[PDB]
């Protein structure tokens, strides 16, 4: 059935990493589960891989229950508490007298990966990139999305290995070819043919969610990654065969079921990434923070009337 239940969750794991060539850590995993039981328990788990070959299986809570997965991390000894990007997940955390929620990434072989934030709005850049715990290599960076027009941020997500942020925007598109052109630039990585470009838009919601990654210490742009949400199998883009695997062999036991892709490209090489709903009602946590989903509305009300 539809309900979360520990013992095949952990069988689910095993078993989807077995099932798509990706290494796992047994102890590692109990850990992670047996200290985050109940906020996967309680809001929706969810699948990702990317087309990388023998890539990590990633799994995912998006909380609905608000609490320190921070503390807790370091507690269950999954986090190092001398880590040196605590103090900007921290300062992020912080905004808006603690409004934001974490949620939590994870691998079946490497154990903890992110440490992701929902800011609650669609907060200014500006509040989000200037946090004094950013250097200023970091902060100097906000010029360079505010001038593609990229106001807004609704997520962020800190990743714990690479010591680096994705930041999750939202454009008042719809996204043009050079819109789209601009925004790759950032990544350093070679410009794609024509088609691509093309796919990608097809995509797209009228206003669009785009990720940037920058390094923490450095503040460059390794790489940029733009989504496209609850896209139902029948009417998914051209895929990578692992991608095809993936969402085929990762269990979804969500009464609306849900996939999403998407197109990272970075100066070490360009790949597909793919997302899919375990238990917990995916769609339902998404739709209530305003995301957009495949064919449907696309327009943001509340950002144009900030434009």
């Amino acid at each position: 059935d539809q309900e979360f239940d520990c013992e095949r969750f952990r069988a689910d794991i095993r078993a989807t990493a077995a099932a798509i060539g990706a290494p796992i850590a047994h102890r590692l995993t109990d850990t992670v589960l047996e200290a985050f039981r109940d906020n996967f328990a309680q809001g929706a788990t969810l699948w990702k891989t990317t087309s990388q070959p023998g890539d990590q299986l990633s799994y995912r809570f998006f909380s609905r229950l608000k609490m320190d997965t921070v503390s807790r991390a370091i507690d269950a000894g999954l986090l190092d508490a001398a880590h040196p990007t605590l103090a900007v997940v921290d300062a992020w955390s912080s905004l808006y007298g603690g409004a934001p929620v974490q949620s939590g990434d994870f691998d079946a072989g490497r154990g903890m990966a992110k440490t992701w934030l929902y800011f609650g709005g669609l907060r200014p850049a500006e509040d989000i990139l200037t946090v004094p715990a950013l250097p200023a290599s970091v902060q100097a960076r906000l010029k360079d999305f505010l001038a593609l027009g990229l106001a807004h941020v609704r997520f962020a997500a800190v990743d714990w290995r690479h010591h680096s942020a994705n930041v999750y925007f939202r454009g008042k598109g719809p996204l043009d070819t050079v819109q789209f052109a601009r925004i790759h630039a950032l990544s350093g990585s070679t410009p794609p043919a024509a088609h691509v470009v093309e796919e990608v838009l097809a995509y797209m919601p009228e206003d669009y969610c785009v990720a940037i990654t920058l390094d923490l210490h450095s503040g460059d742009i390794e790489r940029v990654c733009f989504y496209a949400l609850k896209v139902p199998k029948n009417a998914l883009p051209r895929i990578p065969t692992r991608i095809a695997r993936f969402l085929e062999v990762a269990p979804s036991h969500d009464v609306e079921e849900c996939n999403v892709i998407g197109w990272s490209f970075g100066r070490s090489g360009d790949y597909v990434k793919a997302e899919r709903s375990y238990t917990g009602n995916m769609a339902e946590i998404l739709a209530g923070w305003n995301c957009f989903f495949h064919g449907e509305e696309g327009r943001d009300h509340d950002l144009r009337a900030l434009h």
